[PDB]
């Protein structure tokens, strides 16, 4: 990895564009307001970026020469700031003279607030603040995964509490199926780690090693899975032998939970005749700690869940819980793992509630909806210069495009505070210095090539908890 | 990287679910037909995956032990196939006994056709075929980027040819702005490389080194950029000094093209009064090889482009080209880099055509729309087992879910052929062996830990050309 080649091309040319006599460039990141509405965001992911990409000796003579050679051909011109990068090499042994202050990871902050700020610590490196905008703005992705996952946890929490009276099992109710559906191995790990801020069930193994290496947990692992079938392990038996596949798999996994995809040919037949009759004797014998989890994987998601439950409720003994909602026997559950995103999740649990089914009966799996079907504009994650020093005077700078007030940016030196009512406010124009609003909640997390404050994954999970 | 830890968790448990005495599992990848329709796909990106993740000694003693320890805790049980992985280590020095056949990279193939196949070459490793599904299915991402980019090139080619009579400059008409808007550094490189299959303009630097390392070009680099401003380099001068910023930047870059974002405060004032009056003498003096490129970045994309052009056409000498379309002087161009995706791209060029503006006048930048706002379900990229051998007998296998005939999969051993009319057909059930359709177009690209056939980036670009 070469940080000199990890920026937007045009940023290579910006050192010639700032005002002369500029000694400081100060920039901030927010999830900009736009006036499920995503009113508050989980701040998560910067610590990964700091350690993987920004800390330590990130400049070498070889990296300078490599960048110089690439850019000469890429621009067909000599515009690369070799002098400025060699300065950092010789002066700071290749450590970035940058200070980053950030809200603690896991903090849940309303839209439109400063979440981190970046500035250069040496006047010669005024150009460096926005060089690393591109790498830092990629924090949008773990922020947005963690936020969208938590918003799904809010939906699940509400309907589970309403239909059952408690939140038992909530942390396993949204399973990460997204490994194949994301754009890269690296995205898999980052996105899966952001989901585990809120939940404990994952098949995206990549997230485990990321958390261990960059954040840490008291527990051996941050997330868990169960054995489960795929269409290959069912269909390989032949169409006429689906029952034999089911019987073999539940017997191989007789003492742990086992998920069995049941829609290879006819999900409703599988539920009513194969599970509900031919193999019923292998299901009602199972432990409460080792249920069969029937997995549909096609059709209209709500219609299929509802029909599957109706089928199973006629072949297995249903109870009515203390809230009036129907409950399958404890050895039998369902996981809907197709078509799940935050919108269909809500439709399904509302539809179950209207048909008097407890959310205890169901868990969800989500892949592309959870980790890939997300963009930087969902929360308007954005990085802008708000303050410069030129000729020794600080000036508050901003954009304010005539045709879109939503893209107006903040002015001056910024700080994040609690309000008297316990909410959040970002103070602009250095007004945090007046000390009317208590302590700035941004802390220095990076300075001159060293990570200066770190959070464990356990702390992040605590910070990101739901009120309830 | 540890490929033992680079699969969906549940696949760790599948070796215990296949039929006993299974010696062969054979699977295939397609962009499934679903009933911009995306009727044909660019096959690109498998060679990256083969070289970075699958080739060579990918199993070691340490990797087996690492995976054993992680899965013990992740499943809270001993289901990991330590013996099977030890077999590969001991028998093949950690090389995967897998054979992959694939259509040549860059090939443009209609939906619903086999693009690559995977099978084990040792009967003990029947479970390995679908272990590596997860990593191989991530090829959906370079396929989809390349396809969606090529579809945008088709739109630009149509309207450029109608409004100018040629395709001059086509390969620079859609510039990759997506580095900050993707989910990771790895995704940035893969996605930018996929865009460079069709175009030459990019600010996602990460794409260059990926191509150099994994594909290769005769030219020094596969893509190019120009100097350009951002809001920080304009607003740092102060709101009242926007003119001074503009003058400085165009004078710093007097003899190469320079793009200057012009909407910090009022795009229309910047065009009409700052560029169109105050600084006009610095624009009309510029060379045809070094235009000013004015960049709006906010507002309704079509409305803003049309109003910017109308303004500029009243302040600068417009000609009428041989097709009857209006054309700015050669020292002045526009780039629309906000809100561009395949849908708005079409809207803008059609709206320009209706107002008699040549597409010569404009280029587009696209970031999230080009590299991030894409999912595996756009082309229904999918990997399924179609053939197994069990007790020495091959059987053709498939899924066929009752509620969604679109998820029906192909049966048996597959091959890809030219039809008598020169189209493509996928033959199922081993019928390619009949030789009624000539030779299979798939080539073995990986066998027993080695890449056996490969393509330069130059060949890929040739294969992906538009008909025109
Ligand atoms: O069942 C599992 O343990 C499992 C783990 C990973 C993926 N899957 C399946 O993979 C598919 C991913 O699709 P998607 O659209 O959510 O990206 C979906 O059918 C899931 O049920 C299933
Ligand atoms: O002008 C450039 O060279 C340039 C290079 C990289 C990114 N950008 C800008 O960054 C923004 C990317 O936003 P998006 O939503 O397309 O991902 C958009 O306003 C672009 O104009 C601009
Ligand atoms: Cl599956
Ligand atoms: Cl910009």
């Amino acid at each position: 990895f070469n940080i000199l080649l990890a920026t937007d091309s045009y940023k290579v040319t910006h050192y010639k564009q700032y005002p002369p006599n500029t000694s400081k460039v100060y920039s901030y990141f927010e999830c900009r307001e736009k006036k499920v509405k995503y009113e508050e965001t989980v701040f998560y992911g910067l610590q990964y970026i700091l350690n993987k990409y920004l800390k330590g000796k990130v400049v070498t003579k070889e990296k300078i020469q490599e960048a110089k050679d690439v850019y000469k051909e890429h621009f067909q011109d000599d515009v690369f700031n070799e002098k400025g990068w060699n300065y950092i090499l010789e002066k700071y042994d290749g450590h970035l003279p940058i200070e980053i202050k950030a809200v603690p990871e896991g903090f849940v902050i309303p839209r439109g607030n400063v979440l981190f700020t970046v500035e250069n610590t040496d006047p010669e490196c005024y150009w460096l603040t926005n060089w690393i905008e591109t790498i830092l703005v990629q924090s949008w992705y773990p922020i947005t995964v963690a936020t969208n996952s938590r918003e799904q946890k809010k939906i699940l929490a509400k309907y589970l509490l309403e239909t059952s009276g408690n939140l038992d099992g909530l942390e396993y109710k949204l399973h990460d199926f997204g490994y194949r559906g994301v754009s890269s191995q690296e995205t898999a790990g980052i996105g899966a780690s952001a989901h585990l801020v809120n939940f404990k069930g994952t098949d995206t193994v990549a997230g485990l090693a990321l958390i261990k290496k960059y954040y840490g947990t008291k527990d051996p692992v941050p997330g868990y899975s169960v054995p489960a079938a795929e269409h290959s392990t069912i269909t390989a038996w032949g169409k006429d032998h689906e029952k034999d596949a089911f019987e073999h798999i539940v017997t191989q996994f007789s003492s742990v939970p086992v998920s069995v995809v049941s829609d290879s040919y006819d999900i409703y037949n599988a539920c009513e005749k194969i599970w509900g009759e031919d193999l019923r004797h292998l299901i009602v014998s199972r432990s409460t700690q080792a249920p069969l989890i029937i997995r549909p994987d096609s059709g209209n998601p709500l219609d299929t869940v509802l029909k599957v439950l109706e089928i199973l409720g006629k072949k297995f003994p249903v109870t009515e819980n203390s809230k009036g909602y129907k409950l399958l026997p404890p050895y039998l559950r369902v996981i809907q793992g197709d078509g799940v995103d935050i919108n269909t999740l809500q439709e399904i649990v509302e539809g179950m509630k209207q048909k008097m089914w407890s959310i205890e009966n169901i868990a969800f799996g989500s892949g592309g909806g959870l980790l890939q079907k997300l963009t930087r504009d969902l929360l308007n994650c954005s990085f802008k210069c708000s303050y410069v020093v030129t000729n020794g005077l600080g000036i508050n700078v901003f954009k304010d495009p005539v045709a879109d007030p939503n893209k107006r940016s903040k002015k001056g030196r910024l700080s994040l505070h609690r309000t008297p009512a316990g909410n959040f406010v970002t103070l602009e124009e250095g007004k945090g210095d007046l000390e009317e609003y208590g302590q700035d909640l941004l802390h220095t997390v990076f300075k001159n090539g060293k990570v200066t404050k770190s959070y464990s994954f356990d702390e992040i999970r605590k910070n990101a908890q739901l009120n309830i």
